């Protein structure tokens, strides 16, 4: 079974191991040289469109935090921008570091940020989850830098129930939760093909990365640091540092949506 993670014997460097897909064409994340992105005229304005969102759960799945979404139906959507069609916000999750220093898994000019959300969305037009993830246009990942600095209101209910779900398969209920809380601003963004940058890495996501970072508070961060990748009872090895590293771009452009 799976026992990849982050740690001194099982992290990203040994993931090719079980996932040869690792050392592929289209891996993820990437380095997004802001010099080297090119402006293109012909991508679209997002659309974020969650004002239905229904949130129901949160899970420590032992590498990071999950907040579940129903999406048994076209409630919380992604369109627009460099998309076909209609994509559905099935979770999100942050990556972060043990300081503010590191924990985003893609880079601005090889600049870290402290931590990376991830609005993961799948394309309707393949039914399922499962099904799409099998698609080259199967998932479009909403990707926005954490910054430490001031708090981010609309984040504080998340960190408030980590105490709750401290160790690997802890879940607590979670509903009426609202995404739009998370979201800087400005939606300019910069769009490449890559893949999941968790096992199985499959080269299945159209990335979306969000020019602007969140601000969060360095208390807020602090308790996502508190939380465990072991489960309960286990010798406790905190939850930090779940990034995987900038891959290499090989064959790809970065597009931006902004001048
Ligand atoms: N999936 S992996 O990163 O290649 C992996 N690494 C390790 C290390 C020790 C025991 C089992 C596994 S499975
Ligand atoms: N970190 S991510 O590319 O957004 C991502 N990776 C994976 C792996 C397995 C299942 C869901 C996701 S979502
Ligand atoms: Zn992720």
């Amino acid at each position: 079974a799976h026992h990849w993670g982050y740690g001194k014997h099982n992290g990203p460097e040994h993931w090719h191991k079980d996932f040869p897909i690792a050392k592929g064409e289209r891996q993820s994340p990437v380095d997004i040289d802001t010099h080297t992105a090119k402006y293109d005229p012909s991508l679209k304005p997002l659309s974020v469109s969650y004002d239905q969102a229904t949130s129901l759960r949160i899970l420590n799945n032992g590498h990071a935090f999950n907040v579940e979404f129903d999406d048994s139906q076209d409630k919380a959507v992604l369109k627009g921008g460099p998309l076909d069609g209609t994509y559905r916000l099935i979770q999100f999750h942050f990556h972060w570091g043990s300081l503010d220093g590191q924990g985003s898994e893609h880079t601005v000019d090889k600049k870290k940020y402290a931590a990376e959300l991830h609005l993961t969305h799948w394309n309707t037009k393949y039914g399922d989850y499962g099904k799409a993830v099998q698609q080259p246009d199967g998932l479009a990942v909403l990707g926005i830098f954490l910054k430490v600095g001031s708090a981010k209101p609309g984040l504080q209910k998340v960190v408030d129930v980590l105490d709750s779900i401290k160790t690997k398969g802890k879940s607590a209920d979670f509903t009426n939760f609202d995404p739009r809380g998370l979201l800087p601003e400005s939606l300019d963004y910069w769009t490449y093909p890559g893949s999941l940058t968790t096992p199985p890495l499959l080269e299945c996501v159209t990335w979306i990365v969000l020019k602007e970072p969140i601000s969060v508070s360095s208390e807020q961060v602090l308790k996502f640091r508190k939380l465990n990748f072991n489960g309960e009872g286990e010798p406790e090895e905190l939850m930090v540092d779940n990034w995987r590293p900038a891959q290499p771009l090989k064959n790809r452009q970065i597009k931006a949506s902004f001048k």
